[PDB]
């Protein structure tokens, strides 16, 4: 829950995906952040010569062989996003990488393929590097049609529109640029476009791929750059600024919609200000002290947040000698508080370098993870404060070792600053959420079931190997529920059972399974039997209880005695009646049609045929219920009801033979079936699949195991029917395994 | 003035500028629009071959020798925007052109060098050309630092931040791209930034320049490019689209602020919508029926505008044979009304071609001019409707002749639609404001003065020759007023007096002025002169009337009046009462001080020292009214005042000799001062410029003529002080004369 006063300006971060340096996933990114490790990979001369960088530049001492690079520039799943191999070859690598990162952000949001009723805008940015321009334009142009298609597909300008076209997003799709605050500017436009209500979801956040991956950079004195290959923000050894690669996408909702839909929310963006320096600085690349102070004050006033209550600031933190004290003094002036050493500082550019179009979304994703985990990270590469940082009389301390959030700064509020080269300064105030009530004291909960699904079996193997650090990071219950309801399903399926001690047990396939057969559920004669089509196991399911309330409301005005009209009392008086057994079987079959929506046949022998017919809709419920009352006591003058047709996707059976619109008008075989009361099991051959549980069901999760084994077959099980009236909070499941085909870079000088 | 409902959603287009094909200014653009002029030019083989296009590419029959191009992409005034010459050479030729167009839009809004208290955002978007990438990266990378600076100045994506740096705009500055709708998406999020309160002004715009200017293009079957160099939207012989260069910037403001600040408003964007096609089309480069229909419906809903009240729709109108019936059908099914042919269809791409990424602001500027001029333009190259177009069962007709905006369509609402290749569809609903009243009642009353100013006399001559089409189009009085209050002043100045027949007479300069002399206002003796400090001519000023009312409100508490008060009949006893001559002089002097900010001396011949000290603050105003009443009766002893401190500046003199802090404290100087002198040049020689008006003054525009000659003689004039309580309306004055320097394109 949020637990602060809700103005209208509240945007929730409901799912984030990264491809930062050494940070392929969000958990690897958080691991690098809380471990405080630099993600720059210093290379070797053989690696530079392999990537096409010549010894006449390797011998140059102002060429630092270091780059915070991204693995997987050339890998792309073309067919998943609707591309041909020729189209994916002509695509920019930024287009391919942000295709995958944006899909992973929708997946982490829980909206991977349920973007139909939601308007989703794509607000992404992209840096431009001249290296891709040299490679792509230096190739032979050929014809004019190919050149027009190459200018459409292979430029970063149409990045957002390609992402929207592949992911079928029909909101405000903009491709922004403000050159270092590009992705907090994109997040600001996303927040404003959501608060206006143009879109209901918003993908925000940029990408930089410096085409030559595994290369170095030319440090130079007139530039600002890291002279040694490390970025040291707010540090006495601040060498300069290290330009990494990166890609980050956040998915954003209004907090009212995100709380109503049960979305996991990392943090909420309370307010966001954007200004520009204009001429109020030294030059075009200079920082502006007053512009940064004004944007922090405007965002704090925006968020109705006093900077007393801010416990972390993700600074822009470029690691330069002169820009860091301007940023610190602007933060000190905007925090006109006279409270000393309470807010932490941070810079993600210590870890992943400057990212230049994903720098703002790097800071936003890092700050949302900081508020989500309530853990102040360490600021990497920091030992001594910069000599002109007046750190002692300031609001801000710098964390050297990871710590949890201070108790006297609650609710956790934090600020994300990204200040552009170009002058565009963005500040965002973010508030953390109160953590979820885990009512377990690490007691024995249940074996949970994680339904992995991939379009091919090797990707399913990638998923199953992905599940092990995922269970190392999260809890099994929310990961299981999120893979149940928030992930789209595909052909190749696999369920993993996870116990209290973490052991990933693959559920076995179903036996006696034949392909291309209808799915049926048969209920025996309820006069002799006791199981009311497994209704003692659906008694928790908050849908059986819903249909029990429905039959209670229908019965009140129908039947006299109290013991038949109280809900949730039917467990003890189950064997004491037949009307109770029929009502239990009605609600059980309704839940067994909600689950397994492709369960097509309904079957029933003896007096369970009236539950089968009333659930299927072939007979109305009224005459079934009071008819079942006289089968409870009278068994004389049965009244055969009206011939209704069932629910048109569904179909009835008697013992496996479908009694469907060929005999249904007859009074003969209905009364012959009902008055017989035989219960005899159904025949061996019906060429269909029976929903028949194993007889070792004693623990209320073996039924969930069985419907998981059903899901591992062709059934598209709707798992939300199963769960009780406290539904599980969602959280983050697996990321998609992409069928990584390889497209090389056409490199030419 | 607006005549609709203020929901708080309205954004006023208060200033526009273009650089379109054959459209250097806004008026050339509107002339090309109303004449239906196709602004595409066709080249000969010698012109293209000498321009730098290969002979094989010329004699290819799949080459079309036509391009709607911008004149002057290599010209730029670098020193105006803070650029050195190499630094402006490293600017791409979209940065230079859009600095000029953006300054012209901000100047047309009247906020050139007035964006101090206003937070101004820049929301522009360029479309990158592969050919200037070939130029700029065909240059040798001699240094790494030069490559970094040439990557942050050479790339179009820093376009908005370069504009905001050069113009000192400190609001939300974004560079955007949504394709054929880049500049309407820019206008859209500019509108949302204004409506949210992020910025008070917003420069929204876009630009394409495909850098071989004057060069043809390649067409074939798989491209949408036109077969014959003609863009013919909604036409039977629609060949295909025709891509040209273009630039255009609108300046936007919230409508309540634009009405409060008295801005000229072209049109009012009532509501805007942006969606995307998504995957719901055939391909990525295809148009989408449902996206366009949904965005037109959403924009009409958010604007609270019924689609039967829309009298003109500026379409995308790309000129293709397939996309034109798709766009017409989406407009038809978004216009759910059953009325037939009440709305005109427009397409600026008939005129200027598909100016990519400036097409949205081309259509928006055209639509805002249509609503401003209340004129429905022809659709150019239109002869016959397309065979898939059902104009008969539709809300739309295609005008062939320039029609007036019909009655029973007030207030004039219009929609503008730009539909990107990329899927982003923007639709906007614009409402025209109202016509200007023109309350001269077709009579001759006043020559009016147009203060041109420029930093050099070549620029000032160019600005002077701007006035023949500007007076051919605009009203002279509002042209003069918005030159007076809404243009920045520079050093080289020239006033052009325009009489009521429109003939331009340059206003002759002051033939006797002294350059370093401080300016002073001498007022003579009050006992002998029936005339005050030109107060009979300054009576019509609003500032003078305000000061007279406040002064009389001070006066009547302890004046023991003879009831000659209330400051509206002071001309009645301006021959007799020394009291109201003195008070009238005080109010006038003070008006002269507020009208000319560089006024210093206040010399007086005797009893004019009381109004002089009343303005300069050395004696309090109540004290000089009381003492001057005592001088009116004069039977008692003379009074020595409290002798307060002087105001900074505004120093006192007696005959031109600035006397302060030597005998300003004691008594007898005041005695020999309040005894009269009756001498005009009492100083002899002191090298002081005076505000002695010409001796022949009849028409009351002669005093404004003298103030204009003072302005042309090197001092600032607060021109708004002069005018009455109905102030004139601002309008469009004059495009700035940029000192063009040629920056050639690099080879290959």
């Amino acid at each position: 829950e949020y637990a602060s006063e809700m103005n209208g300006m509240e945007i929730a971060i409901i799912g984030m995906a990264v491809r930062f340096p050494q940070s392929r996933t969000l958990h690897e990114f958080w691991h690098n952040i809380v471990q405080g490790k630099e993600c720059v990979t210093f290379f070797s001369e053989e690696e530079l010569l392999a990537e096409g960088v010549e010894q006449s530049t390797l011998d140059n001492p102002a060429y630092v062989r270091a780059k915070p690079y991204i693995e997987g520039i050339c890998d792309f799943d073309a067919a998943f996003f609707g591309y041909s191999h020729k189209e994916a070859q002509t695509l920019d690598p930024k287009s391919r990488v942000l295709h995958e990162v944006a899909y992973h952000a929708l997946e982490d949001a829980g909206y991977a393929q349920r973007t139909s009723d939601l308007i989703t805008g794509v607000f992404v940015g992209a840096s431009e590097d001249v290296d891709w321009l040299r490679r792509s334009l230096s190739q032979i142009g050929g014809d004019a049609l190919n050149r027009f298609e190459s200018g459409i597909y292979g430029h970063k300008d149409l990045l957002a529109h390609l992402i929207a076209y592949s992911l079928n997003l029909n909101g405000p799709v903009y491709s922004l640029y403000t050159s270092c605050s590009t992705s907090l500017s994109a997040t600001h436009i996303a927040c404003r476009s959501l608060l206006f209500g143009e879109c209901d979801l918003a993908l925000a956040g940029g990408i930089t791929i410096d085409l030559p991956q595994k290369s170095g950079y030319f440090c130079q004195q007139g530039m600002i750059h890291s002279t040694d290959g490390h970025c040291r923000p707010f540090d006495s050894q601040a060498s300069g600024t290290l330009f990494g690669d990166g890609a980050g996408v956040v998915v954003l909702r209004r907090l009212e919609d995100a709380l109503a839909a049960g979305d996991r929310i990392y943090a909420v963006i309370r307010g966001s200000a954007v200004n520009n320096d204009g001429k109020q600085k030294i030059g075009f690349v200079a920082p502006g002290h007053e512009g940064q102070k004004a944007v922090i004050c405007a965002a704090c006033h925006l968020a109705e947040v006093s900077p007393e209550s801010i416990g972390y600031v993700e600074t822009h933190g470029t690691g330069t000698r002169i820009g860091d004290p301007i940023e610190f003094a602007a933060l000190t002036e905007a925090f006109d508080t006279s409270h000393r050493q309470y807010c932490a500082l941070g810079a993600v550019k210590a870890n992943i370098g400057h990212t230049h179009a994903a720098a703002g979304v790097a800071g936003l994703i890092k700050t949302a993870l900081v508020l989500h985990h309530r853990t102040i990270p360490p600021l990497a590469n920091y030992q001594m404060p910069n000599s002109k940082l007046d750190l002692a009389h300031s609001p801000f301390y710098i964390p050297i070792q990871p710590q949890e959030w201070p108790a006297s700064r609650m609710p956790p509020r934090a600020g994300v600053s990204s200040f552009g080269i170009g002058g565009t300064n963005v500040h965002m105030i973010l508030e953390g959420l109160n953590p979820a009530v885990r009512d377990d004291h690490d007691q024995v909960r249940a074996p949970v079931f994680i339904p992995l699904s991939a379009p091919s079996f090797e990707q399913l193997d990638e998923l199953t190997q992905q599940l092990t650090p995922l269970l190392a990071t999260l809890d099994a219950s929310t990961l299981a529920y999120t893979q149940q309801v928030a992930r789209p399903v595909f052909d190749c399926r696999r369920v993993i059972q996870v116990e209290n001690d973490g052991t990933q047990a693959m559920l076995a396939s179903l036996d006696n399974l034949m392909p291309d057969a209808p799915w049926g559920l048969h209920c025996p004669d309820l006069r002799t039997t006791n199981d009311c089509t497994y209704a003692q196991w659906l008694a928790h399911s908050a849908h059986y209880q819903r249909e029990a309330t429905a039959l209670t409301a229908l019965l009140d005005g129908m039947n006299i005695p109290p013991a038949y009209c109280h809900a949730e009392t039917w467990a003890a008086q189950a064997n004491s009646s037949l009307l109770i057994r029929g009502c239990q079987t009605i609600a059980a079959l309704k839940t067994w049609m909600n689950l397994l929506p492709t369960l097509t046949l309904l079957s029933g022998a003896g007096t369970g045929l009236l539950p089968a017919a009333a659930a299927s809709g072939m007979i109305a419920t009224q005459d079934v219920l009071h008819l079942l009352w006289e089968m409870e006591q009278k068994a004389l003058h049965l009244w055969l009801p009206e011939r209704h047709e069932p629910i048109p996707g569904y179909v009835l059976a008697w013992q496996g033979n479908p009694i469907t619109d060929a005999q249904r008008n007859d009074r003969g075989f209905w009364s012959e079936a009902l008055l017989a009361d035989t219960r005899e099991l159904g025949e061996g051959v019906h060429s269909i699949n029976w929903v028949r549980l194993p007889p070792e069901i004693r623990e209320d999760v073996d039924v969930l195991r069985y419907v998981a084994q059903l899901w591992c077959a062709g059934i598209n099980v709707d798992w939300a029917v199963w769960y009780g009236t406290p539904l599980p909070q969602r959280g983050s499941a697996s990321a998609y395994p992409f069928a990584h085909n390889h497209y090389p870079l056409p490199g030419r000088v």
